[PDB]
């Protein structure tokens, strides 16, 4: 609830700690139905508009199905299988002989029903839309006679909005090879979506997480196309699990820390690597290094393990002494001083280098902080801007407290003459492995 | 069709064989005409529902056509001009004097139609859309008197549905500043395209198998926005022709190779490096090195040779005998031992260090098998997931036979104190020969 | 106006000159506002058609209404908050009490009007929608009743049309946690957003300049969702400014510059880095190291100085003297020799090593070129496509001036035996240092 952040001069990195953890460790897969028409073309001696116009909405009906169909007998491997193989395999046993009377059986009387599977799997299943019934009931009476009857406009509006979930679902289906993500309103209706959490083999508190973002859980959940057979189309939504709650999360931001001498071509440089979301889990932690997967709302990390590194928990000994042994701390090396900045949870870090005019300005007050060259910090508490040579960054305004721990700039420990300066992937025991083999050349 | 594997103890690598190719090579340019009404405001003394909802749709059919005129005056550059070019110069040769007459004259009569244009390219035209016809008979009448006649309901839905597709048209070719991919429904529905690949200058098998495929085709096509002019609206489809049919592909899997001391600081790391999609082509092999650029369905991989590169058919070598002097095999070296895994297509190779739980489970047995410290695999006949530390991965269940090739781990033929340990581009002749430098520098 | 390119055979890369910038370095926030309906729920006597059609289009609403209530409780912090900083301080102001109610005083007779809000910001706000008139005139009298009244069929085509684009633009909030870009024309109008632009605090030419390139300006701008109170849906839109405009920006294309030894093992290559676009910007240069942080029309940029790096003027000079002492001229050294070719402005830089067959053709002529082993160029002027290996790269055919820079490459300058050949992110003077170095190492 309380969000921290300390910013360590001596490795130009800072850590915005408080955060709590939501990781996906499961999937949660549903059956989702759909009551198909199997009406065959039915063509009358018909004139008036709103034959025509059912008609129309009808072949895009026909349409939609024939599309659905070319597109369970194609199913592309281009999916990522390792997040889909749940769904996957229930597709796999939906294709059985049987499977679709079963599922059919158990909606015969209710839209919501618990089906046993015949490969271990209680899935919970649904039927969102009845196009068998409005279109056996109001529509073939109309194009089953010698000359087709006349429907009322009314019966025109209501197919046609019927209709449409199908054509749209049909739509996300065939632009993604049978697998969308996130889960769109079309394939599954926020009140549907609520009421299936509702009815999961969770704990409340979970029911109440995933009910309370639901659009974080649209955006980690898959819907797979399994069959369109026997008058029934189904598909499979596959929700997460979080399996990892309520851990402690932080996330570690890092800068170019160089050294400031006056001419060009004798400064080194060196940062922090492995930049990103670290959360505690079972008694390990787990790293998100790319920055997209993992959303925060409040105080709150909703992260999919499937992309997450397992790291010793020693791992965060690099933020209290980069130097510790117990964790080789990684860093990469280089010569290059461009002056840029790094907007983190409570404040901002300034990499300043050359003759770059970087400055930290409130609104009404102008300029109340000039950087010098090296790295520095400025909390969010009176800054609303950074400004670092031509561009113009603005702080987070969340309300948190921040902690500037001084220390020595540790590039400065380093004789610039043996330095290793354009290493991509090292750590601090790497550079000073390749510093003594340097100082034994030289020693001779 | 039989879909192998082959698994590398010595590299980390694998190798996923009896893939069929389809490269792109070419590209099919296609005209698409929407035939427009140049109708102008015709407001007359009106009151009555249907007149109102009349005219607002023809307002909303009045912004599209200024959109797409505003759309057609600002080209950007931002395409890819070297994959929409064929397209683009079909534009510019639109955008003659006379030429928007020739399509106009040949799609009179029909829907589709092969016009010779003045620039030696014979394309194929389609009027998909005939909004000039409606306007102008239904609903002119209706505004062009001195009280506006009163139009029948059937008449304001029948002008939303046709007018609809020019707006999401305008829509796609608004937000994608003219050039959109993939091509939708709008842009080309579903029926259109297979008539347009049918109608195609290509050999049957390969009009069966873009129709097969039309998701891929679509998504490996582009529709680029031509000219608004003399109430005619045409648009240039991209089809892509797949000049490279049925060579061997196969897909290169790799993950890091270390030495597995008990003492950190001590150990060195290697990666083969270019990992992705193999093609055989023209003599050559055509490498697809980002994981976007090909779509699998089923054993056929479908590429674009815009984004690959050639390399000599000696590639593959590196997969038999990784020292072979024919091929300077590339790899990377680190001291980064972080356990991870890569789900290959009929199995799972799993880099385990350090302290890292690694196992490989059944469903219902539970764990059936432990990794040690290296690097190993499994097949997916009696595995179903994958851990590794705090994640799990799913096996593709896709039927085939897998071959473990043992052999000893290159990386322990390399003495540790000379290895160059943070190559990020290198070769085995590359570390070899830093190696041979090492060693003169060290004897003296 | 003028488009000119310079290809340097001496560093394998081009400059192409004469595009004029407009870099955006401020935002205009404007608040954007719909009218809602307080309605509660209405069920009275219903059966007719007509009724059950109202009563499903007024679900829709309301269902659109508590999914914009959930989503203005959670807002994420996923969004990029220095991007976005300014809506989000209207926002938080928008939640004071008060403010909803002087913005609902300002659009009390008028659908635009300038608003001051109590934190110094004179935001222009717009009324674009008012389905609380349309719902409590039109139907609450069709379902406050004893027996619900009939409404016409035009009451329910027109109901469904306004309601639209509120159902849309809840679903555009809804998959983006409250945060849009581009802004669409839900979000805005293109008759809206060209009001707005006029409406501005700028110079003529620069709503002139937004005007013509409105799509772009939708590409550059975002959408936050603020706030639903009080009958009253409210949402920022940010649009840029432009504080840089009409100065001289061009674009670096580099590729790789290697030996050609007939024998593999004994070349070295090198090629030059940071290739993208730079703008003069304050006195200084902006420099966009990310391929679609810049949007071209014509010849004018549209970048965000969110994603530029401010460098000294004097990096031009790498383009006239990599060897010049004002700036480090930067390059990443290698061995690998796989030919490539890269599309510039005006013609086609082609680094042509080992076999691979490498051309340029005209359309109608065949081959008119023929790349020997190195790093080579052609001008668009007669050429149409350029063929490496087994792809063909199609020339882009815009009119400009091509300028052939001959001169020794580089790397024929350097004893391959002590050349540094793995350097990822190196400098000419780093490695002149580090062969200096080899050299001392290598002397004794
Ligand atoms: C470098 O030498 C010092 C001095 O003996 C030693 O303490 C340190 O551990 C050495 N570093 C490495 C990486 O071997
Ligand atoms: C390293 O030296 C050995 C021994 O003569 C030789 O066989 C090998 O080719 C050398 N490697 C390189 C890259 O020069
Ligand atoms: C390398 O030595 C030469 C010869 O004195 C000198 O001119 C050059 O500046 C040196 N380069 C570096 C990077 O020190």
């Amino acid at each position: 609830q309380n969000i921290t952040e300390e910013f360590y001069q001596s490795t130009c990195s800072a850590v915005s700690k408080g955060y709590l953890s939501a990781l996906r460790t499961g999937w949660y897969t549903s059956v989702i139905t759909i009551e198909l028409s199997n009406i065959k073309e039915n063509k009358c001696n018909g004139t008036d508009a709103k034959v025509k116009l059912i008609k129309q909405e009808l072949d895009k009906y026909k349409n939609a199905v024939t599309d659905l169909q070319l597109l369970m007998q194609s199913t592309p491997a281009t999916g990522s299988g390792s997040a889909i193989a749940s769904g996957v395999a229930v597709c796999k046993v939906l294709h059985l002989e049987g499977e679709v009377n079963k599922i059919k059986s158990a909606l015969l009387s209710t839209n919501k029903a618990v089906v046993s599977l015949s490969n271990g799997v209680s899935v919970l299943t649904s039927k969102v839309l009845d196009l068998k019934n409005y279109i056996d009931k109001q529509l073939l009476p109309i194009v089953n006679k010698q000359s087709c009857s006349i429907p009322n406009i009314e019966t025109v509006i209501e197919f046609q909005q019927k209709n449409n979930r199908l054509l749209e679902i049909t739509r996300e289906f065939s632009v993604n090879a049978g697998v969308t993500t996130p889960v769109s309103t079309y394939m599954l209706t926020n009140s549907e979506l609520l009421s299936l959490i509702n009815d999961m083999p969770i704990t409340n508190d979970q029911k109440k997480l995933m009910s309370n973002n639901v659009q974080i859980v649209r955006q980690q959940s898959y819907s797979i196309m399994c069959i369109i057979k026997e008058e029934v189309l189904a598909y499979v939504v596959q929700l997460p699990l979080y399996g990892v709650i309520d851990t402690p999360c932080w996330k570690l931001h890092t800068s170019p820390l160089c050294t400031t001498n006056t001419k060009e071509g004798s400064n080194i440089c060196l940062t922090r690597t492995d930049r990103g979301w670290y959360c505690d889990n079972a008694g390990s932690v787990s790293f998100f290094p790319q920055a997209e997967t993992c959303k925060v709302q409040s105080n709150r990390v909703f992260c999919d393990t499937m992309n997450s590194l397992t790291l010793p928990s020693e791992v965060n000994l690099c933020n209290v002494d980069i130097f510790n042994p117990k964790y080789d701390c990684k860093i990469m090396t280089s010569k290059t001083d461009v002056s840029s900045s790094v907007i983190t949870s409570l404040g901002a870090i300034v990499s300043c280098y050359g003759k770059t005019k970087c400055t930290a300005s409130n609104k009404n007050r102008g300029i109340i902080k000039t950087f010098s060259n090296g790295c520095d910090y400025v909390s969010n508490k009176g800054v609303d801007t950074v400004s670092v040579g031509n561009t113009l960054y603005y702080v987070n305004k969340q309300e948190g407290k921040s902690l500037y721990v001084k220390g020595e700039p540790i590039i400065n420990f380093y004789d610039p003459l043996v330095f290793p300066s354009d290493e991509f992937d090292a750590s601090i025991s790497q550079v000073n492995e390749k510093i003594n083999q340097s100082l034994a050349f030289i020693r001779k």
